[PDB]
């Protein structure tokens, strides 16, 4: 049984601009574990990682039927499983969370399906 | 059980150009209730509302296996609930309609999953 | 129950460059039947078709967890669907595109 669906599309430029401005951005969006990978990356990949997590969390919030400003970015965490795919390691949902993220050199998209 | 899935992306610019070559464009795309919302917004947000409604209605039509021009714009209605999330208040479907909409400065995407 | 979910966004440029780089790109990405369609098309519509197929197959591959073993055709209503794929459950596919990129979404259900 499906109990929610959310999607999100984001321009990487907006994320790169945010990072270039205040250093506190990535920190607000990512947990400690996520920051570990974020800081281990270089150039485009580094921005893409952050953008993807932002998009995934935004998509999840919509899947729950609300805004990320109510859940909070630190309330969610996206790591990579043994098969290398991104997944919610932390989220206020008990069922299965189907997540998928994809990007180009200009956009990142994410889709979330909550299942019970 | 899932009975349909559809996604759609619309360029805001195309929507506005349409609002230009056809003065009554909005009126034909939106229901009376959607029009009342549309007429209360302005600038970018107004266009985004209209474009997002088009995306949602097309995503749904594709989820039903067809197109919006065939299904009819007036037979679909997307309003916003108490939490501000878009949802189908009107549709020729007896099951659950899981809708999500997201946009950038230039595009708006919608994803619909139908469930019985 | 859902057993997989995958999406993809692909810029038309990556596909356009790929076609030129190796003329056999399309042939490698598309099955015989898909190629027949590709070849019958021209210009932007032709590129879009190739990009949409690449996108859909990528989305499917990500949903599962050779693009020649995957085939996406169009039904009588014009909607794209997987006619061939290493999965016996239901494959819910949807593709959409702008002038610069294509997106695809796949949900696998049993």
């Amino acid at each position: 049984m499906i109990v929610g669906h959310g999607i999100d599309i984001e321009e990487l430029a907006s994320i790169e601009s945010a990072v270039t401005r205040h250093e506190g951005f990535a920190k607000r969006v990512l947990t400690a574990l996520e920051m570990e990978r974020f800081t281990s990356l270089k150039g485009r990949r580094q921005i893409e990682y952050l953008a993807g997590r932002w998009s995934a969390k935004e998509a999840f919030s919509k899947a729950m039927g609300t805004g990320i400003s109510k859940l909070g970015f630190q309330d969610l965490e996206v790591l990579n499983n043994e098969r290398g795919a991104p997944y919610f390691s932390q989220a206020p949902f008990s069922g299965k969370i189907w997540l998928s993220i994809s990007h180009t050199d200009q956009f990142v998209t994410a889709s979330v399906i909550l299942e019970e």
